[PDB]
């Protein structure tokens, strides 16, 4: 991944989001609800001090729980650090700040399109294909308006 | 969209699944779910129909899809399914649909990554309500149910 976002400014970000498609480098990290990538964006946080908290669902034992993920800024307004066994980066992609935002967590490698309002946006979908070309995907899903609603 | 003037004597021999798409994330989700098969082998029948030899979740299966009044458009008697034939060059790739939901897959000739295959599934895809797609690597293609 090396599209990242030039110029992004995370204070923009902050707010309510839906996972509108999701993609990974290996099937197994999407194929089921309890798969390891598949994990849903509820909110977008940035810390006064430049980080970024994610709210995230993930199916776990049969319901939909929350989990807090704090990115830590790097030198690259656009890269993100995930303190944990091996280093998981945040890389976002590109962002309108109003519509749509892609992001990536790279180790293994899972994308997400995430949209402010729970409804398909075509625009958004383009560009998620766009910046996920030449990327080493296996598995890619999308969401209808029912399921962007619904807890996990 | 389906295979203008189609030869099933020319489509047939080994065929391995590169990439599949499905209108249903249930459909392709699991190693088990429902449209989750491998093409091995298509044969013509005498009768004009077309077997297909498919690998699914590892267990071989044998189905034949008989041919219908339309060109390139087959059935296959429980749990009716169409398949479609939707473009083939003979000699690299062949695209196809099942259809009640529908499921589609790029099949390749040799077990490699085919760049003008995936662009022509990808092609074909644009106008339809899919919500899952599944690609392999060439080593998943020469293997037991990928």
């Amino acid at each position: 991944v090396t599209q990242t976002m030039k110029g992004l400014d995370i204070q923009k970000v902050a707010g309510t989001w839906y996972s509108l498609a999701m993609a990974a480098s290996d099937i197994s990290l999407l194929d089921a609800q309890s798969a390891p990538a598949r994990v849903y964006v509820e909110e977008l946080k940035p810390t006064p001090e430049g980080d970024l908290e994610f709210l995230l669902q993930k199916w776990e034992n049969g319901e939909c729980a929350q989990k807090k993920i704090i990115a830590e800024k790097t030198k690259i307004p656009a890269v993100f650090k995930i303190d944990a066994l091996n280093e998981n980066k945040v890389l976002v992609l590109d962002t309108d700040y109003k519509k749509y935002l892609l992001f990536c967590f790279e180790n293994s490698l899972a994308c997400q399109c995430l949209v402010r309002t729970p409804e398909v946006d075509d625009e958004a979908l383009e560009k998620f294909d766009k910046a996920l070309k030449a990327l080493p995907m296996h598995i890619r899903l999308s969401f209808n308006p029912t399921q962007l609603e619904e807890q996990c």
